């Protein structure tokens, strides 16, 4: 609808799927406005892993 700032397609998806407020995401596209970049970037660094520590990286374990 009718909101703030100017947000990429795939970001406000993002921002629909993770709950994520593109009017405070720093907007780096057409004429100012936040893209998916922008979206993952903040969304992350705002809550992207607040519990689970274990990370592995390599798939050889079950």
């Amino acid at each position: 609808g009718s909101r703030e700032v100017a947000a990429m397609p795939a970001a406000r998806r993002l921002a629909k799927e993770l709950g994520i407020d593109l009017s405070k995401v720093k907007g780096t596209g057409p004429g100012g406005v936040i893209t998916v970049e922008d979206v993952k970037r903040y969304a992350e660094e705002t809550a992207k892993a607040t519990a689970p520590a274990p990370a592995p990286k390599a798939v050889e374990k079950a």
